[PDB]
């Protein structure tokens, strides 16, 4: 396959079948639906190389055998009509960016760059050009791919386009003129006084300005990087006011400052953490030890709401992805920890399971359907977390779209423009949470990936995770030098690409810059420099460094494959010049003075509407009909779907994720970390919002968001209610009537009021001011806007992991006890079940008393310290009905309540939104309980309720009448169904509907545990106690993320760590001749791209010499080896280097088509594994989380052979104990459940998932009450030990 390609050639090969049968039948089912009348439909991935020298045989034989990847799918002779659909013309895949790089990693300099299409083979034989123009539509993603006729067609995606030149804009020839039509062609968005700011500039600079600096200056005063409103001045009502909104938040910083290290001078703020073993490899000895020192925290929460709009899937990825750059350019430089994820949209209307609130209402052509958000948008959101490589552990999802009688009359409210929130937090140390000075002379650096023309097709971002774990590396490579550390100053790039970026740098250092346009990273020749400058190319980052530091910084991003580039100087002038060395002249000569320059402050003259509620019509609602509907409303029903696309247990320091219990129902109300890996110290985040509530009542909404926060966090070990600090994310429709009037009572509600008479900091936020969407339906105007939408982020530096309560309610004698905190006003307006209704309703939920509130969480801490807790779950939407029956779902049993204390309205008292929630007590603690809270002034807001009892009985009694009563299984299964159907649409049904079906079983006995070994016994001790450690190749590749807590398992079972990363071994730096044991750890290597594994083995098989060498390692008689999830997809990849390893299957795309995070359950068989001595016969659970972990075999004869062989050394259970391939209990599909294999001599293991993330008890999701420190997967890395002797 070969032809020219300009001065280049372009080779074709031919891939593999690109859809399993349930999307083949998918996509005809669909075009049986617009009746095309489509026979039959085959597609086929196929490569291109664009190749700069010529390949000789043994090269050529390479490139096709990097391009063999992916489940061996039954091929098919090409028939009917060819459809390619490609990138489209003028874009780079990240596949591309992945694939090229692993091909110049296994030595092919020759091919330029990869890329990929998929070749569609349909027969239809008579349909008009039209019905093909339909047939094509449906192929693919018009904002990001285009269809091709011929394969050779794709030569179109590598054409090199000469350099752009700068443009100017005739003010000097034309007048003002020149700037209005530039205003209008390059799209500035410029105010009048803007313009005339630009026409005075450059009249004082008798010259003209060229696009560049225009398009730079109209970034930077945006309402999106100049935050004009959140500076404004106010008059409302008639009445100047005394602060501005930025000036309210700071209020909360003026008034409680404790424990704050940074607030408002970074892309984060950062909090006391507590001081624990940071956990590392030295520069010098490449060993992996504890730094004990204080880790602080930092937080952060962003949004990127347009984008998704437009692109959901690369709008969340790059959400995300932004977030992540913020918080690594922290201070000097941090790590992220652990994320955070929100949603806002529309109606789902799924097809065939339509609620009845839900009314089409039409929306613009060119924005997606609140469905395509919440399919495509998890998934970017966490292919972007999961590729990076951190765990995603709590978040908000709502749906809202409604006809409502609001502040402005009877309008459409809803997220047709969605939110897409993503958030974390991090560790930074001491020394490093403030920005060091700028030197003049220091280096101005690029860190990251090439730049593209990204930043309405302008609204289509691209992620490519992996650039970023790279990046995040050298930052950790940096901040781990401690005052070595060269890093002097550091920011993230986001809007407006380096035009923002560099200039705020130089600025922020009190310096100007220079800078040479041609050093700066590019994939694109063609790009203008405006383009280059401007562009928002994903995963950079811009530095500052001394010049002596070179050297070492150039060594750091060479080791990580981290790209980076001088791109300038730091000045003492404070001027701002960008010259390029290709045209001869300065694109940009600038006093940053000029450049920064500010129009005069906005000033909001604005007034109060205010809604009058109407009462809830009850005419069609009974308890029954009410309870069935709000479990059916997404706000409140099972987020599953949201949840195991995810990762959780990556870094082995997460306490607490979504999932609760043995039956892991997602329902915990907030997130844990462990601080490091050697303590119980760690970091809680939960998430409050309500903006339902601000349809009827702008500030209860915002004090809403506060509270729940709070009632979420509040069963977590944290003490004085200071330790707890928020980010505040508004958003709103600025300039819809009564909405900035509601904004400015909103902000001083919480700013003013609320958050410094409790004690709570605001030390982060951002806004997102323009949340509306216009189009026309009829020839008539149509208008959908948001409610104005506070989400709080609540973060704490927390006592003791340990200790943290969940939902899952004990059967041992027990009292149910409501705390209602609403005291007796069971509001209805703005709830779940008002909204079910169609309906607004009233009078909203508020917070209705502060010191009461106060009194709440101080009740609540003092009880989770003493230990007086079984269990909490807060009240939230869906009211005290969805609390316990979610308490239920958890403990997996039933309830017996009285409501008769509540009031005489039963459908208030149970549906109400009000703060408070539920806790569960030892009934002999019952009365010490009600004295506690009764001391905290509370006596009047607790109700004992009743108990939780074994069985399926859900009982809510007043006196002798019976309220509601119903099979818990039966409201857990309803409760499941939007989580069913979206799996369903988006994954494998037949995947969706057995892990649905599941839950209907009752006798289920969840997670459960037999051991045939004590767990408590460190077999490894009489070892550890001599002082002789061997040493473990920890080895990574680029993109490798469980390194860290795989070196700390075997750290803790008597070995050195040592971290090898690829680049070392073929720099010869390390040789694997000096080890006895090596590990191959988990992550993304290379983004799984050319299949997961394959380019981290392949490079390994080409290099002659490390190939060599990895061969000689395991021919050795007694070295151990390890390979974990992508090292064990990498060593299956590796079998010719391996002995008594013929037989080993492949590991291909799991049989649901989805990335599974899953605490899985599994058995130990008998297999020579050294590593499992001991353990056969147990049965226990552990963390999964992979997208290609299905065991895939040649045939029946060779999974026959593998098992009689005796090799199998794990199996998937499902909770009877029985081998299964039934998912999820099987997450994957695999066989016989297999997911470990060894070799015959039992020397080398690999296993799909993560016992490094789970040697340690406090970091599994669940785990028996009596388990001490030690899990039972910390005997894997004992084993190793004692097997060296
Ligand atoms: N977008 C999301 N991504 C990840 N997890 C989510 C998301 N939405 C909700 N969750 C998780 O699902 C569980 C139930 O969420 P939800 O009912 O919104 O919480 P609550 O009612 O306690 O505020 C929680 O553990 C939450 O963290
Ligand atoms: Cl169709
Ligand atoms: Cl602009
Ligand atoms: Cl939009
Ligand atoms: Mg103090
Ligand atoms: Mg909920
Ligand atoms: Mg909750
Ligand atoms: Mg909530
Ligand atoms: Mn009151
Ligand atoms: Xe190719
Ligand atoms: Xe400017
Ligand atoms: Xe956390
Ligand atoms: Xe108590
Ligand atoms: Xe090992």
């Amino acid at each position: 396959g070969l032809v020219p390609r300009g001065s280049h050639m372009m080779e074709i090969l031919r891939g593999s079948p690109a859809l399993s049968a349930f999307r083949i039948n998918k996509l005809l089912a669909r075009f049986q639906a617009a009746n095309l009348q489509v026979h039959n439909i085959y597609a086929e991935y196929v490569h291109f190389a664009d190749l700069n020298a010529p390949l000789n045989d043994s090269e050529q034989a390479q490139l096709t055998r990097l391009l063999q990847y992916g489940p061996a799918l039954s091929s098919h002779t090409p028939a009917g009509k060819l459809l390619l659909v490609t990138p489209r013309p003028g874009t780079i895949s990240p596949w591309s960016s992945k694939a090229t790089d692993i091909a110049h990693n296994c030595g092919l300099q020759q091919v330029d760059r990869l890329e990929r299409g998929v070749a569609y083979y349909i027969e239809a034989s008579t349909l008009t050009a039209e019905q093909w123009r339909q047939v094509a539509a449906e192929l693919h993603d018009r904002m990001m791919e285009t269809v091709f006729s011929s394969l050779t067609d794709a030569e179109k995606l590598f054409i090199h386009h000469q350099p752009a030149p700068v443009s100017s804009v005739d003010l000097l020839g034309e007048g003002r003129q020149a700037l209005i039509d530039a205003n209008l062609r390059l799209g500035l968005a410029l105010a009048e006084d803007e313009i005339d700011y630009l026409q005075e500039a450059f009249t004082k600079l008798g010259r003209n300005p060229n696009d560049i600096e225009l398009y730079m200056f109209a970034q930077a005063n945006s309402e999106h990087c100049r935050h004009k409103i959140f500076n404004a001045d106010w008059i409302i009502d008639g009445k100047p006011q005394p602060k501005s909104l930025f000036k309210m938040i700071k209020n909360t910083f003026e008034t409680t400052p404790d424990y704050v290290l940074s607030a408002y001078k970074d892309n984060a703020a950062v909090m006391e953490g507590s001081a624990v073993g940071r956990y590392f490899a030295d520069h010098n000895t490449g060993r992996y030890d504890f730094h004990q020192e204080p880790a602080h925290i930092l937080m952060k929460v962003e949004t990127h709401n347009h984008p998704t709009a437009i692109s959901p899937w690369p709008g969340a990825a790059t959400g995300s992805g932004g977030e992540i750059r913020d918080e690594g350019a922290t201070g000097r430089g941090a790590k992220p920890k652990a994320g955070l994820v929100g949603f806002s949209v529309s109606n789902l209307r799924i097809p065939g399971f339509e609620q009845p609130w839900e009314e089409d209402f039409g929306k613009p052509e060119r924005i997606v359907t609140a469905l395509d958000i919440m399919t495509e948008g998890p998934l970017g959101g966490a292919a972007f977390n999961n590729e990076f490589g951190r765990p995603a552990l709590t978040g908000y999802f709502r749906t809202y779209e409604e006809k409502v009688n609001s502040h402005n009359g009877e309008e459409l409210r809803g997220y047709h423009k969605p939110i897409m929130l993503a958030g974390g937090i991090g560790n930074i140390r001491a020394d490093h949470v403030q920005k060091g000075e700028i030197v003049v002379g220091a280096k101005l650096i690029v860190l990251g990936g090439p730049a593209m023309n990204i930043g309405d097709f302008a609204s289509v971002q691209r992620d490519n995770p992996e650039m970023e774990r790279r990046c995040q590396e050298v930052i950790d490579r940096c901040w781990q030098l401690g005052d070595a550390n060269p890093i002097l100053f550091i920011h993230d790039v986001g809007a407006g690409g380096l035009s923002n970026a560099m200039p705020e740098l130089v600025s922020d250092g009190g310096r100007g810059g220079k800078f040479e346009l041609r050093d700066i990273l590019s994939d694109e020749p063609g790009m203008s420099p405006l383009e280059i400058w401007c562009n928002e190319s994903q995963e950079r980052y811009v530095l500052a460094v001394a010049a002596d530091q070179l050297p070492l910084f150039d060594e750091l991003c060479k080791r990580e494959r981290a790209p980076y580039a001088v791109i300038g100087d730091a000045t003492e002038e404070q001027h701002l010049s960008l010259h390029d060395n290709h045209f001869d002249n300065q694109p940009i000569d600038l006093p940053l003075d000029v450049l920064l320059g500010k129009t005069p402050k906005m000033t909001r003259d604005v007034q109060t509407l205010k809604a009058k509620g109407d009462a809830l019509n009850r005419a069609d609602i009974t308890i029954a009909d009410a309870v069935k509907r709000v479990l059916h409303l997404p706000t409140v029903a099972e987020k599953t779907f949201l949840v195991t696309i995810g990762d959780r247990t990556v870094t082995g320091m997460v306490a607490r994720d979504q999932m609760v219990g043995p039956w892991q129902v997602p329902v915990a109300d907030c997130a844990v970390t462990t601080a490091s890996l050697d303590s119980y110290y760690g970091e809680a985040m939960s998430i409050g919002e309500r903006a339902p509530v601000a349809l009827l009542d702008f500030a209860a909404s915002a004090r809403l968001a506060v509270g729940e926060a709070l009632t979420n966090i509040a069963a977590t070990q944290i003490g004085d209610i200071k330790r707890i600090k928020l980010s505040a994310n508004w958003m709103a429709a600025a300039g819809h009537p009564g909405e900035d009037a509601g904004l400015y009572d909103a902000v001083k509600a919480v700013g003013e009021e609320l958050c410094p008479q409790l004690g709570l900091t605001i030390p982060v936020g951002k806004d997102s001011m323009s949340m509306k969407t216009r189009w026309q339906e009829g020839n008539e105007q149509r208008e959908m806007t948001s409610p104005l939408s506070l989400v709080i982020s609540a973060f704490a530096r927390v006592e003791d992991v340990r200790h943290t309560l969940t939902p899952q309610l004990s059967t041992e004698d027990n009292a149910l006890l409501l705390i209602d905190l609403g005291k007796g006003h069971n509001a209805l307006g703005a709830t779940a079940l008002a909204q079910v209704y169609r309906q607004l309703g009233d009078k909203p939920a508020d917070v209705r008393d502060v010191a009461q509130l106060k009194g709440f969480y101080d009740a609540m801490q003092a009880l989770v310290a003493a230990r007086k807790l079984l269990a909490w779950h807060d009240r939230s939407d869906g009211g005290l009905l969805v609390t316990l029956a979610e308490m239920a779902f958890a403990g997996h049993c039933g309830v017996q309540v009285d409501i008769a204390a509540l009031g005489d309205d039963h459908l208030a008292a149970l549906f109400n939104e009000e703060l408070g929630g539920v806790i569960q007590v030892r009934a002999e603690d019952r009365d010490a309980v009600e004295a506690l809270l009764a001391q905290y002034g509370l006596a009047d807001c607790v109700h004992y309720l009743g108990q939780a009892l074994a069985g399926d009985r859900f009982v809510i009694t007043a006196n002798d009448q019976t309220v509601f009563s119903e099979s818990r299984t039966t409201l857990r299964v309803w409760w499941a169904e939007t989580t069913w159907q979206m799996q369903r649409l988006r994954d494998n049904p037949q995947c969706a509907d057995q892990e649905h079906e599941a839950k209907a079983n009752d006798t289920d006995p969840g997670l459960n545990v037999k051991l045939s070994f004590d767990i408590n016994e460190d077999i490894a001790a009489p070892y550890i106690a001599t002082g002789a450690r061997p040493k473990v190749a920890v080895l990574r590749e680029q993109g490798v993320n469980s390194h860290v807590e795989m070196a700390a398992a075997f750290h803790r079972a008597g070995f050195d760590a040592i971290d090898v990363h690829m680049s070392d071994l073929l720099g010869g730096r390390i040789g694997l001749g000096n080890f006895h044991a090596l590990v191959a750890c988990g992550g993304f290597s290379y983004g799984d791209v050319l299949g997961a594994g394959e380019g981290w083995a392949k490079s390994i098989l080409f290099n002659h010499r490390v190939r060599d060498e990895f061969e000689t390692f395991f021919h050795r008689p007694q070295t151990l080896a390890l390979g974990v999830c992508n090292g064990c997809q990498m060593m299956s990849n590796l079998r010719e280097l391996i002995p008594g390893s013929e037989l080993w299957p492949r590991f291909v795309r799991n049989h649901s088509d989805r990335f599974e995070a899953r605490f899985s359950l599994v058995e130990v068989t008998q297999s020579p594994s050294l590593l499992l001595q001991g353990m056969v016969g147990s049965q226990m659970p552990i963390a999964v989380s992979h997208g290609e972990g299905r065991v895939e075999v040649r045939d029946d004869a060779h999974l026959a052979a593998l098992e009689s062989k005796g090799l199998v050394a794990l199996r998937y259970v499902d909770n009877f104990g029985k081998v299964t391939e039934t998912y999820p209990a099987n997450p994957n599909g695999s066989p016989n459940g297999i997911t470990a294999v060894t070799t015959e001599n039992g020397r080398v293991t690999i296993m799909m998932p993560h016992p490094e993330a789970v040697f340690r008890t406090v970091a599994n999701s669940w785990h028996p009450e009596n388990w001490g420190e030690d899990s039972p997967w910390m005997r894997i890395f004992r084993n190793a030990r004692k097997q060296l002797g």
